């Protein structure tokens, strides 16, 4: 199963690949189940092969993990407990790598180290950007930004306009630092302005260019 | 000058130490000068030997760097431009390490890699925590939290109560996601409640236990 970790697998030699194949475990992950909980001591790193995982800690959703990313990596490297709970947004295929195996691999392989260095640096860039967005942008900018981030990370359905992720109003509100009332109020306005169209949990972006202007300008 | 980087120097062998000593440069850093600017392409990593550096990008102050920390490391590892401007809060002694030298060292040394892995993971933990604080805590909690963070990172003067950092009201307000009016209003109340005492830019913590309760409870 180690080969499913496409980017990382290419960095490993034959002995390292054997070790990974030996230690990696499938991790059952039904929608709404929890991978780990805030306060937990890290025993594994997790790789999201398929599906979607929300990281949360009012609650705050710090990220929604997309396929091909690692999670639970932060507290391992920081030598801390998990700051957050990880919950599946949909049925997901997760691979667990024991921290002992991770550590052996890191010790022998600077390329493997540098992969995680980039991953953490990227996450930190996103995190610091998000702080500015959430504290400084007004309701319209915050929600538009959230929607464009989901567009970027999860993409569109076959129609090329409907977001391929189906968050509750509560998740969308929390993600964008607003009340559900404000979220539904703002979505309503975005439909009135013909930037979006709504159908249950389905959000269709009908004017992306203008939505982007709203994210940036207000 | 490489030996001044105490933690890192201990991880390096003789050849690596020679390379570091050869490539490291002193970097003049007067109060109010800028080390690098938002949008800059990384040419060096910077190590704060002595002094204090604010990282900023309304402006947002993402951190105040303390002695013994690296900065400008994020965009190097992420392969991005600088997201922020770094400005000295006081006369500082900064050491610059060319990214070419950094890269050679990382390639040969997993311990060196793992040092930065921990540093980035720590920073990410602080960043994600700060997002929750700044978006969810009320004015009293936010400012108390800010003050306790400065206490932790910069400590006390000889009196064991006066913070050893002397930020403007504007810096303190920005750091804590409030208007200067709200900051000065809240400081005024903290003095009325005998948690603080104020003397220009000097902030004296006279009831730390209660300040901590205020940070946590409101």
């Amino acid at each position: 199963l180690g080969h499913l970790l496409r980017d990382v697998w290419s960095l490993l030699n034959e002995e390292e690949r054997e070790l990974l194949d030996k230690e990696i475990q499938p991790f059952p992950c039904k929608k709404a189940s929890t991978v780990f909980s805030e306060g937990d001591i890290p025993n594994n790193l997790f790789y999201l092969y398929e599906g979607k995982i929300k990281i949360l800690r009012r609650f705050h959703i710090s990220r929604i993990v997309k396929p091909g990313q690692f999670f639970g990596m932060r507290p391992y490297f920081a030598e801390e407990t998990c700051s957050s709970t990880a919950i599946a947004v949909e049925n997901s295929k997760v691979l667990a790598i024991p921290v002992e195996a991770i550590e052996a691999l890191l010790k022998g392989n600077t390329s493997f180290c540098r992969y995680f260095l980039k991953a953490l640096a990227k996450e930190l860039g996103y995190a610091e950007r998000r702080t500015v967005t959430l504290t400084q942008k007004h309701v319209r900018g915050r929600l538009a930004e959230t929607l464009l981030i989901l567009k970027e990370n999860f993409g569109f359905e076959n129609d090329g306009a409907t977001l391929s992720i189906y968050l509750s109003r509560e998740e969308l509100a929390t993600l964008s630092n607003m009340t559900v009332s404000n979220a539904i109020r703002t979505l309503s306005t975005f439909v009135s302005e013909r930037m979006l169209a709504l159908d249950g949990k389905r959000i269709k972006i009908i004017d992306c260019d203008r939505l982007q202007k709203t994210a940036r300008s207000g």
